[PDB]
């Protein structure tokens, strides 16, 4: 609970695995995983188990030197396919989107657009801006690190609602990824990473 | 194959129910629905069992009278939530987005922009014009007498790579979905619904 398995998140994070941020009580639960690690099996992964709408988070800087508008004049930009992809729809081609996005220096018109993945522009000072799974992914990526650009998807439950808080630690402990919820990190970044 | 199981895709159009339409050998196959009927356990069956984007391809009057603008200045406009959903992404409440497109007579604020469902745009010949997934889901409920808008999500095989053509029929004949491939509604179209 508020202290501190932050650290176990971070370091799934950093192994290239997957992370599961739950709001933290209304709630919502999504999995998430660095766009480094965005490999065809952690994105078929979310695409089979979780099901929601994949998308990613990323800091301004990185969607403006990707040139990327907000989709009206949750902050969603235009969608984006990378160009070697053909359809751009497979989990595997998805992947490699995600992970072009965190190319050393690519330029924006290797995408086209529109997508299929879904960029989401973090607030700038994050989770103690405005308490999102956008900025949570986006701030774990930061301390573990790394570039600030994710995946993250929300997890329905068996009938198509959205899986609650039980069935979310259940699936947790069931596929072995680390849980921490949003309230927690706050106060983790409260104590430990203020604005 | 070309003769003549268009009436069945018609017909569990008519009745709810969902069609495989196959990309008519390179191929690719989309689950398809009216979004009449996009109820959710018809989102949640996409959603769970063919895993690409569910998007809602519609004729360019209904895109006309919902406002939508194409997505920058496959015919993607910006996306939507039908304005009484909460965060718009479970199976329920994109099910309810997609069916409130169809309601007899809404207006577009009541449709937030961004959102979770994905008009795209059909061409005015369909598949006589561009022979996509979009252009054979609209002609499919036009030819079944329905509202021109739909669903339809691209089925992926177990490792998340584009399900082929023996994995389709096999799974066709598995969930017992009528099956139509688009170079057959094309044949169709030719000598029964030309330009």
């Amino acid at each position: 609970m508020e202290y501190r398995k932050i650290q176990e998140a971070l370091e799934a994070l950093q192994k290239g695995r997957l992370v599961l941020v739950i709001d933290d009580k209304d709630n919502e639960g999504d999995l998430i995983c660095s766009a480094q690690a965005a490999t065809t099996e952690n994105v078929n992964f979310m695409a089979t188990y979780a099901k929601g709408l994949i998308c990613m988070p990323m800091s301004e800087s990185l969607a403006n030197q990707l040139m990327l508008s907000p989709m009206v004049e949750t902050a969603f930009t235009v969608s984006i396919d990378y160009k070697e992809t053909t359809t751009g729809i497979s989990a595997e081609e998805r992947g490699l989107t995600a992970r072009m996005c965190v190319a050393e220096d690519i330029t924006p018109s290797d995408f086209r657009r529109p997508g299929h993945m879904f960029p989401l522009i973090a607030k700038k000072g994050g989770v103690l801006e405005r308490n999102g799974h956008t900025e949570a992914t986006v701030d774990l990526l930061k301390l573990a690190g790394l570039k600030e650009c994710g995946l993250c998807c929300e997890i329905m439950n068996h009938d198509g609602k959205m899986m609650r808080t039980d069935d979310l630690i259940q699936f947790s402990k069931k596929h072995n990824i680390p849980l921490i919820t949003i309230k927690e990190l706050q106060e983790y970044r409260k104590v430990y990473d203020q604005l």
